[PDB]
């Protein structure tokens, strides 16, 4: 007992190992458990804090990925594969990573990851969400948590004890309750804990932020293209139960009582729920995941909307924003006529089924409302504005609209926000030139991949992700993006009202005011009271 | 017998004056009778064919104007005066007047104006129609008709033969059969007649094109910011009763029969029902006006819009416009918040009673839906933008979308259309900047006045002038409105598919296409839908 990569935690000791980065090199300690494993009858149950161990763990290698559906439209192209899990899957992945700088800190600012992945796939394991660069520039001990996800992390027969629903959430919490209890052995500040995450792990951290029972497990907040009122982010009680039974219908499952179907449940090898969980959405979209977070009056006491009306939720400071092109990727992967390799011209014919799939819940009347809302009719059947049209459409409807929302109640109570815009392309992106600034491409730069010339980034990539890691560390660490008396450019607070926000690229920054307020305020006020009026 | 200012007509023989034009001069034969006096018990009737006379009818000054509300809100303003009635009101006023260049053409082109005013007001008289620099320029034989307006014209108890409804149409039918009869005396060709109008006389061009009883009278049609489909020119034979007598309510009318009724309203003095007559519309809107066209199952055999739809018209060629601020007038007498001296910012508030006021026949989610399309969400407080945005729902919902709907249904069964955007406001305009290229304003260029150079207009604008007035005559003697083999640049036809049309002002012509769709859409389209909807 006693030396660097050994740190002994509240439930044992725990062995990390020496890591290269940028020609110096960091501590890492990989697959520390924190929850026991969800297997056997634990499948679908909250998890059981893991218990103490005597002895070394080896914290050496990454741990297993859990069990979810594997992308495989693109056999080895690197765009795709590059989210696909990297270890192999088990139930059993309850385990977090730790990054941290060399020698050992006192007592530091604390980042924890939460991964996104639609509630129904992601790994903390990825390449894209190493932390040594992060850890090691910006001197964070930096955090990756795991959860459950698909039917073993969302299934949801509320009532039961045994399925109650949002365990994956409860993994989450469980993961920030250990990083609260032992952080410190590791020299990371327990009272300046900063959790973010993208897509479904913004609307996670956005989920802890209106949770009781999670409020006071961390500082502060930041959001990438995700909320937790986002149209795909969350059920009611009935419908996660309709889900669960079709599910076990797929299954050939008694189908009499909880007890019956979820004991089926339980009997199934994980790669069969997978096989014929896609089956189960009741509608068609551009979504096809059926099993996420529920509102159950436990982890989330009432609606998402009256919560944030009424200042129900945490109260501090957040920084959040999304890309400029959110809906390209669910296209490319939902929408009829989205091609890899074309540039996705779309016949104003592939345009219209495009929209119904986008906004599944509305009426004839909000889908012409939505369709005349983005179209250009000097030149309605240009293939190329259709094509822009469907991924705005998508984009703003399921990311940007709801997040815009989410930020302007925020701050009505909040004690500080921070919202920006991130509109650059990679220079070195696989992926198509129509996809523009992807969904999920804002990732390398918030971890630094651009420092690493091997992965040709260019020069001012490289400048704009150290601004960015920079820019994610202050704010961690104080609350304030920026560097008190640094002569760089000012990111402003967001307000009520100037809702002021900042581009994220390579040119001097740029303030501008009400991130997409026209097709915002269609989103969020007028669709809505159309389809509830007619 | 024999001279040149004496005509020989089918209804005896009538004396002329000579004019002077321009430096020369012509022969104008004004005040000439086409019907029996609608005074007495044939208030409310059918016109009934003038009885011929004997003798020589005096033919050298302007008849009365027939009886109507006289616009009094500026005292002394030309503006608005130039619009008032400038001779003695009488409900002895159906006359004609016809201009005829010197000398006396053998078989030459015909126009025929028939004077809007919102089918409450207007006068043949007016100095903006004189006829003669059009006749001297043009070498066209121009009429001037008049027909009885308000309830005079238009009161309406559907089922009796005393006051039936659309009088006033019948006037001016009756003229158009005059004209049709003995305009080959005066040197004009009864087979080449073109009518023009403006607003409601736009409207009434249209209505005759749609009304089988008239479509055999004349030959094509120019209508000037008027449509027959527009909102405020017609209603139900139900709706025309209950306005009826609500009049009779308003006169302490016995109101047992339409017979009783009747014989009240034929008893009371002109004025007396003009007192009363803006008390009757139901329901508060910017236009106040109760009496206008009926669709009656006669004059109109079914709904405007599905004669529209099935091609049930006189199919000819057309040629029609509108000018770019048609709603700044309307606006101005009769929303809240608008001034002629004042550059009538607008409060966001007075925005909203504005748009209730300009779509009275709406429901909250059609005004939200109005809204909505007329707001710069990034700047929702602009009093300017406010004030345009304004200008632009009333011209839009008005004039403009209603002509481009009519336009685009004409188009498909006719033989050829023209469509013109005036946009070139008058430099020597009375009327304040804010209201920009007023609804009516462009009637001066149609008539010559910039040619008049006491009036203060520029040289260019004399020019705009002759080209419109050249525009008018090549198209009203040829059914195309360019020069053969000229040299000038050329007027397209305005064809459903592409829909084009040219802006007509000071600069070198310039061709668009789909004149305001991205509004006539919402208005035309989907507006309806929402409101039927809903
Ligand atoms: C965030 O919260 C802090 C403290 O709750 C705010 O600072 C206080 O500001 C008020 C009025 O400006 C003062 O009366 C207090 O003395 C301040 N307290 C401290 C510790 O400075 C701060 O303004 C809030 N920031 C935002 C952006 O809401
Ligand atoms: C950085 O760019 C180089 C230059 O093209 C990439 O190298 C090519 O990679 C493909 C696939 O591995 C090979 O078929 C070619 O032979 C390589 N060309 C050269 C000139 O080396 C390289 O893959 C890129 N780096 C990364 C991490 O993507
Ligand atoms: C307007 O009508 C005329 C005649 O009704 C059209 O001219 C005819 O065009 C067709 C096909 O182009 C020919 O078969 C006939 O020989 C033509 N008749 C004459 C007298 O030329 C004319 O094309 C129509 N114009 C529009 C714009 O619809
Ligand atoms: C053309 O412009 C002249 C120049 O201002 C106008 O003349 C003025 O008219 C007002 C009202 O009649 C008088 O009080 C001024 O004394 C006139 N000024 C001059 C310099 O003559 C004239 O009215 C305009 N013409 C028309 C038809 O409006
Ligand atoms: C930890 O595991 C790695 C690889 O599994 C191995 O090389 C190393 O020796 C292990 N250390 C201990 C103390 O078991
Ligand atoms: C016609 O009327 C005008 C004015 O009313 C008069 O000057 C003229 O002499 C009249 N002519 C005849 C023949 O009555």
């Amino acid at each position: 007992d006693h030396s660097e990569l050994l740190v002994n935690t509240k439930s044992g000791k725990v062995m990390g190992t020496r890591v290269p980065v940028l020609s110096s090199h960091i501590s890492a300690f990989l697959g520390i458990p924190f929850a026991e494993p969800p297997v056997g009858n634990m499948r679908f149950r909250r998890p059981e804090p893991k218990k103490p161990w005597s002895g070394v763990w080896n914290a050496s290698t990454y741990p297993n990925n859990c069990q979810q559906y594997v992308d495989e439209q693109f056999p080895g192209f690197s765009g795709s594969e590059m989210w696909n899990p990297n270890r192999e899957m088990s139930e059993d992945c309850l385990y977090l990573n730790i990054w941290v700088p060399s020698p050992r800190p006192k007592s530091t600012t604390v980042m924890v990851w939460i991964y996104g992945g639609g509630f129904y796939s992601g790994s903390s394991t990825l390449d894209v969400y190493n932390g040594k660069y992060l850890a090691y520039t910006e001197e964070v001990v930096l955090v990756s948590l795991s959860y459950r996800v698909g039917a073993f992390g969302f299934l949801a027969l509320h009532g039961s004890q045994e399925a109650p629903g949002n365990v994956g959430l409860l993994d989450q919490r469980m993961a920030l309750q250990w990083v609260h209890d032992n952080i410190q052995f590791f020299g990371g500040d327990p009272k300046t804990v900063t959790i973010f995450g993208e897509s479904a792990g913004g609307a996670s951290v956005g989920m802890h932020i209106l949770s009781p029972g999670s409020r006071d497990l961390f500082r502060r907040a930041i959001l990438q293209s995700g909320s937790p009122n986002c149209p795909w982010a969350s059920v009611s009680v009935a419908e996660g139960r309709r889900r669960a039974v079709e599910l076990g219908r797929n299954l050939n499952c008694n189908l009499n009582s909880d007890e019956e179907l979820i004991h089926c449940l339980r009997e199934k090898k994980p790669q069969e729920l997978i096989d014929v969980e896609w089956n189960v959405l009741p509608f068609d979209s551009i979504f096809r995941f059926s099993f996420v977070p529920v509102i159950d009056g436990e982890f989330f006491p009432t609606s998402l909307e009256s919560m944030l009306n009424s200042g129900n939720f945490k109260k501090t400071q957040i920084l959040l924003g999304v890309n400029k092109d959110e809906g390209s990727f669910f296209l490319l992967y939902g929408a009829p006529g989205f091609s890899k390799d074309s540039e996705s011209k779309i016949s104003r014919e592939d345009f219209m089924s495009g929209v119904k799939l986008s906004v599944p819940h509305a009426n004839d009347l909000g889908l012409d409302a939505v369709t005349l809302q983005y179209t250009d009719w000097m030149d309605d059947n240009n293939g190329i504005k259709n094509r822009d049209g469907l991924d705005d459409i998508v984009g703003d409807h399921n990311v940007i609209c709801p997040l815009m929302h989410f930020v302007n109640k925020y701050t009505k109570f909040g004690n500080g926000t921070y919202l920006y815009f991130f509109n650059h392309r990679a220079s070195n992106l696989v992926w198509p030139e129509w996809m523009g600034v992807i969904h999920g491409y804002e990732i390398e730069f918030v971890f630094g991949l651009p420092l690493v010339k091997e992965l040709n980034y260019t020069a001012e990539e490289e400048a704009l992700s150290r601004r960015i890691m920079h820019y994610w560390a202050t704010f961690a660490k104080t609350g304030n993006p920026n560097e008190p008396h640094s002569q760089e450019s000012k990111w402003p607070l967001f307000t009520t009202k100037e809702q002021k926000f900042i581009d994220l690229n390579t040119e001097p920054m740029k303030v501008h005011q009400r991130l997409r307020v026209q097709m915002c305020v269609f989103w969020n006020q007028f669709l809505p009271k159309l389809l509830n009026a007619t």
